[PDB]
């Protein structure tokens, strides 16, 4: 009736304002349950040397509103934000904890960051390294902490790093507060590296009456594929 | 007869996202698969002082797609974008290389960028004796490892050094990872200087089921053409 | 919706593929919860000689199938087809268990076959005893290991027990049971068919409940014969 | 052109009169490479225990019918038939292979039957500790040898082993299955039908592939039972 439709659109308007990662990198829509990883490589030509089938796990946060609260019209449908604010951080966390675990990725000195030299060039040689496997539009994920690190003027003309870094890693600046301080992400933006496949969107699902309250389920099926770990540098 | 079109695009991207050379240099569509390179220079009077022939060999990179995933949809069309982000390193690698061991190009000694001042200097002496033979706008092939060098900011301007080598050079920047990383060149970015003659596009042809998969080849005729070697001088 | 109907037939050609007994015995359907039992005997005539109620009793079993896998499509209808096993099974034992503890049936001595002339003493014996009440064909509920050591020449079973040579792990092995096949002697009655039910959402899946009314009538109890 | 569809046939025509132990398997559909295995067990009600996802392995045979007959039309179909026999032959040897080392299956002692009164019993021992999972009709996958020393009297057998006595030579002569041929124990999964592919000209012949994807879900192991 009228507690869903108000129920799920404040959970989607909560997942939005909390979903960063998963705005940028490319995602394939797949119908299934899980999905192929073809892994490329030259060897008399360009051909796919391993194949590997990865699950699509299903994320799930459950919410309840009381019977009560339902029926007076008094039920906070703010429970449902933090709802899927909380499906999201852990949707990103997943990714996150992926890219950093997928076999392949090359790995590379994180610094301080406190002479903006230090950290352009930490960032530069990550970037250059992750060159070398694929071209296309390089970003990077960081956290809040570092970005701000990034929030000087570089240029005594007024330009801050930021807006240097931007026009270099058109991959784009993705900030979110869900990896660790001190961990850079530099990758190649492309879905011939990198692919968040979704199995299943976010839907909110009114499971039932599980005591004085009705029940409610926000799942969504995601993972990602690294099919060109080289193209992806981790500053630890 | 879907997954072929679809693979052309998927590699005609990824190449053209890749080159770097070939969208700055100047381009000649030839029609054979030979040209002339008249040199040109001066001996009482502007005249060709040496005529020479010619051959553009073939380009080849060749990738294979399985026929399962041809026939079950699944295919990964980022197997053709490797596949001519492939060519084109080849593609530039042999424009640089060719370039590089033309006889008549003038050679300077390259400093460590690490004073800004020095590589300013460098540069703003090879444009001196590129200057001498040609006039025509200037520009620099360079490695992405030195390029970054030209990223930090020359202290007494207080703006990157790039920003100020904009001012002079332009010819244009030409960044590319198939340049020795201490190897620079300046050259006068001319028809009437640098040449690089097409004898085939980039092409995608089906070869044809070879075993679990089917073969395909990308290929391409180029070359380049240098009438005034002594428009460009190499820092090494 | 849909995966209701596909369940529900997996959950039928599941039941219909294990019943045996029940496929043997004469059956009634009964709009109800209990049915009156009616003792048929001859005396001046074919006559009713005891009533008596019974209550149908109910007979559940219940599956679960995975929330997503009911929303993807990709749920294995299998589980419905299991539950129908179990449901059969259960029913089936639950006649045999009845027929076993019913009042007048004739019970004798079951001598452990190992010397095979007494084998086909034993169930020639019982089911002459038993066509002293009905002379309907009869009926043979074994256990397999019985129909075992019952194999050492027992090919013409089939031209004695014309009633049906059930053979069932539903019976204690220890047991034998020679009836009268025919509604003269004994009959099931059910008072709901095997049913399919969309309990709901219960944790991470749907719960489904599988279940069924039915009882068996011995109205000829000396009809029966077990060996124990 | 035409003599496609001929060699079509005859590859299928040979694919399904060499089918055995497929024929007796339970088959499902799937579009896709891998699917879901889903363990099938009984806890407070029909229940999946266990998720595990597999890839569904490619099965190819190719045969080469020369450029000459292929244009006079002089070719011998009967190339195909052979393609497809060998296509069967590698297809049942798979689901054998891939069974046998499944996990939950339960394992007993073979004893090389020459004292005909514990050949029996080794069967009926299988039959027995494989009933405790499943009820479903019982199948016997034995290599022929074994199925000859089983001659010495065993005609039960199709009496006994319902779900199908399969005799192939594709299981190793020492070892014998028994299981629960039921859907709510294992299945056979396809991925892609049998096809044939013109390859072509390649030397002074054409060459042709055959294909298949397929795999077996075991969903009930303890329903297995295997006599090494």
């Amino acid at each position: 009736v009228e507690y869903f439709e108000k129920l799920r659109s404040a959970l989607l308007d909560g997942v939005n304002k909390g979903r960063s990662l998963l705005k940028h990198l490319p995602v394939t829509r797949i119908e299934g349950q899980s999905f192929r990883v073809d892994i490329i490589k030259f060897e008399d030509g360009v051909r796919v040397v391993k194949q590997e089938y990865k699950p699509i796990p299903l994320l799930k946060k459950k919410f309840y509103v009381g019977i009560r609260e339902l029926n007076d019209g008094t039920y906070d449908v703010s429970i449902a934000t933090k709802a899927g604010e909380l499906l999201v951080k852990d949707e990103e966390s997943l990714v996150i904890r992926e890219i950093l675990s997928t076999e392949g990725i090359k790995k590379m000195k994180l610094s301080s960051w406190d002479n903006p030299e230090e950290a352009l060039n930490d960032l530069m040689n990550a970037l250059q390294e992750a060159s070398n496997a694929s071209a296309g539009p390089f970003g990077l994920i960081i956290n809040p902490k570092r970005y701000a690190k990034l929030l000087k003027i570089y240029e005594k003309s007024g330009k801050m790093l930021v807006e240097v870094l931007k026009e270099i890693f058109r991959g784009g600046i993705i900030v979110t507060l869900n990896i660790d301080e001190n961990k850079v992400i530099i990758f190649a933006n492309t879905p011939a590296v990198l692919d968040v496949v979704v199995g299943q969107d976010v839907t909110l699902q009114e499971l039932g009456p599980e005591g004085d309250d009705v029940a409610f389920l926000v799942s969504e099926a995601i993972g990602i594929r690294i099919k060109n770990p080289e193209a992806i540098v981790v500053l630890e």
